[PDB]
């Protein structure tokens, strides 16, 4: 006989969870872009599908945005900006909106998390907790900046010419335009982080959300609107990252690009920004190293372990993906590491049960199964996880890999899923050296309570955000983004309000 | 027969090399690059023409002395300590750098004297300043999503790392200042490439870089082409930062390279700045100003006052004046202290700058002064002013590089404002007058890096200085250039 094979997968029995009638009404109804003072659909009437990664259904389409589209939104913004009231409103004026906004969005919370749960697929509890409510923090935090930008009176010495009498000083002026660009894993949160900073600023923008998850950036345009801000402020258009994306990039009329996404299309979005002498903030790829130090609690390091990769299921730049655990503490550590992996709830965001969800798409976990074949091809091995889950979600088991070695591609490469390498060392000289043996330089993570050996060992690490006993923590105060390949410039913070400033000096010769 | 100095002498006579690392080195070629004083057209030295290899071995050495030499353990008071002697001893040799750079580069001995020289060493004395004054930021997290949370934040600014610096001719000792002292002011190291058309005063600071006592290969000087060496600088995967003036088509070519790697960039690109007179003015104090903002270092300044735009009830007095001034500057060899207006920096520049300006015949223009092609030796051109311009010629369009003046009348400021904009550039601008209201109203309307009020090009180094628009972006001087030579490290610790 032939064998016959049946993959046990039973969508019919599955378990429901009960949405918000708000969250059912946006679903149902149909989605356009915001551009200028109106809501859209795309010159070609074209459309392209939303995905529950739980489930591979369709629930909903979105405008595909081409050309024609983005440039209409970028001389809606240029327009906000060069004439409209925003131009000539007061900073009380967008601070005010700004508060508006923020509570909006926290009035709003539980059906914002909704539907980021269905689109991006992350457990519902969290993205309520986390992405919404620093959300909602971030235009908060920002609108307080809108205040107070200040500029510097300069006492200049002009030391070859005698008896000056010289008035200086510099403004600080928006940049202009800002085209943003964002990724699919903190949809709502990544769009805050760059729109709020421009609305402080006196900016406008062009937002593109990711193509894999465009609604919560759509309701967050209605939320916008009932805010008051002015049409042309913000305008969203929604596509793929190679048609709709580029074009924003390459459009001579933006001042500003704001991008986060992959190290390889930063570089492409930051070549066609450069043509245009248009200012450029990137925040790109990572392959973060976390470095246990012996003399740690065994628990709670390997619970920080397994958090700093497996959050939001290891789909974030700073992820700690690799693990350099010192040789006295490494079986204990990793031992422990992989019972909570393998202990890790997945299943859909929506259940409260959930801790792992499914990647956003197939494409996702085509490349992240990829990345663990290519490991086990060159001879490591699984100590937990290490495969795909039948059924036609995205779900991928929390793996974690040990006997790998700093030549391997799951080592050197970024994976963007939750895929640990963990390895030991015996001094802190060549855990410096394996953590910095990467091109990038996004995030890192030390866990140890040795006073000495922390400061000793902060300013060796080529990070842009160097952490202690946590790892991918977030404040609205504290700037981040990379250094080496990881990009450049900083979201958050007082930083990126003076990034989003182009300076002015003012000297006047008054004699 | 103008004196020169004995050290100026011997400088000028003895066998010029590059400084690579702990030595100074001919270039592994063999290559040579001629030297020529413009103000004759004859050859007054030779220095190193670098090729990919001699860029390689600088890099190499920049890199070893920030990753292991004492120069990474050096006290912020060691970083200032040796700054200041460094400030000194230009100040020392002051004489001797002004004949150098005049000779070198044209411009009046006694303008590189008591200006490019003496800001040079300004920069150096004020960068020590701020070597012990870096302060990172102490931040109270609210981490609203942590209850009781116990998170002790703050950022650090680190040196960006290895510097890559390219500079232009037209200031050649006071663009390596500004480039090379923040630098070390924050514990950078420097690979600096000094324009192929004026090398020589920047290896004479090599000397006294050296002199000073800073470590070997915290500062490393390489001569030849921009194409070649310029371009190998800019590739070099193992700088941090790359450090461009010059025109917006080759700041764009070096900034391509650099995001190829990732390197940090700051780019101080080409200018088309406009000069705006209002009505209020005095006529002679005007005129002298659009004068000045023009023919200073004969144009050859990247904010050069290159369109002046003047109200119609004062075009015709300030333009009178202005083209007077223009045919009484005198033109002569740069050594000569009665010379205003030297030579230009080569025949090729010179070449460029008269087809401009018969580019501007060519399409309507008039000159009002100058014009007229100069005999004999040396790169010398007329201070020029043309008008019955309009926007839209390549006389007001494209940067032209040299004493060449356009003037244009308008009738309200919303034009004048219209008009002053109408560029790609948007490197630096001024306006004239006194009239409190006017100026307010205006500042804020011009997209100018820099704007002055009757003045123009005027410098210090606690006021930063850069571009908006194809001008380029990041700032040169001040407290702002400092955070550019650092990279931001945030600290977040949980000490629960
Ligand atoms: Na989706
Ligand atoms: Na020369």
């Amino acid at each position: 006989a032939h064998h016959h094979h049946h993959h046990m997968v039973n969508m019919e029995t599955n378990e429901t969870f009960a949405l918000l009638d708000a969250t059912r009404a946006f679903l149902a109804k149909p989605k356009q872009m915001l551009i200028g003072a109106e809501w859209s659909d795309a010159a070609s009437g074209r459309q392209l599908d939303v995905v529950n990664p739980a489930d591979g259904t369709v629930i909903a389409r979105v405008p595909e945005a081409d050309e024609r589209d983005v440039q209409q939104a970028v001389a809606a913004a240029r327009r906000a900006f060069d004439a409209g009231p925003w131009r000539t409103a007061k900073t009380t004026d967008r601070e005010r909106l700004m508060l508006v906004l923020a509570d909006l969005i926290e009035a709003n919370a539980r059906e914002l998390a909704e539907i980021e749960s269905l689109d991006n697929g992350k457990p519902v509890m969290v993205a309520q907790g986390l992405d919404v409510a620093m959300a909602a923090q971030c235009f908060r935090y920002m609108a307080g900046w809108a205040t107070k930008i200040e500029g510097s009176v300069i006492d200049a010495g002009m030391p070859y010419l005698p008896d000056s009498e010289i008035f200086a000083y510099t403004r600080k002026e928006p940049v202009g335009v800002v085209g943003a660009i964002i990724p699919w894993n903190f949809p709502l949160l990544m769009a805050a982080w760059k729109i709020a900073p421009a609305l402080a600023t006196g900016c406008t923008v062009v937002l593109k959300p990711a193509e894999d998850t465009p609604l919560s950036a759509l309701r967050l345009g209605e939320l916008i609107q009932a805010a008051g801000f002015p049409d042309g402020v913000v305008n969203i258009v929604t596509g793929y990252g190679h048609t709709a994306g580029a074009a924003l990039s390459r459009d001579p009329r933006i001042d500003k690009i704001a991008f986060t996404g992959s190290t390889q299309t930063g570089k492409t979005i930051g070549h066609a920004a450069l043509d245009n002498m248009t200012r450029m903030s990137l925040e790109l790829g990572g392959k973060s190293p976390v470095i246990v130090l012996p003399d740690v609690d065994l628990d709670k390091a390997a619970q920080g372990v397994a958090n700093a990769i497996f959050f939001n299921q290891g789909q974030v730049c700073t992820a700690g993906s690799r693990a350099y655990i010192h040789s006295k503490v490494f079986d204990g550590v990793i031992e422990r590491v992989a019972k909570i992996a393998a202990s890790l709830k997945i299943g859909p965001g929506m259940d409260p049960a959930t801790q792992i969800g499914p990647l956003v798409s197939a494409k996702q976990r085509e490349r992240v199964c990829g990345y663990i074949d290519s490991g086990f091809g060159e001879g490591a091995r699984a100590a937990a996880g290490g495969r795909a889950i039948d059924g036609p979600g995205f779900f991928v088991e929390p793996t974690v890999l040990v006997d790998t070695t700093q030549a391997m591609r799951v080592v050197r490469e970024e994976i963007f899923g939750p895929v640990l390498v963990a390895m030991p060392f015996d001094d802190v000289d060549t855990a410096v050296q394996l953590a910095n043996d990467t091109p990038y330089g996004l995030g890192a993570s030390i866990w140890s309570n040795d006073l000495s050996a922390i400061h000793k060992l902060v300013p060796r690490i080529a990070a842009g955000t160097v952490w202690v006993n946590c790892h991918s923590l977030l404040d609205n105060a504290l700037p981040f983004g990379g250094m080496k390949q990881s990009g450049f410039g900083r979201e958050l913070g007082r930083a990126v309000i003076d990034q989003y400033t182009e300076s002015k000096s003012v000297m006047m010769n008054y004699a």
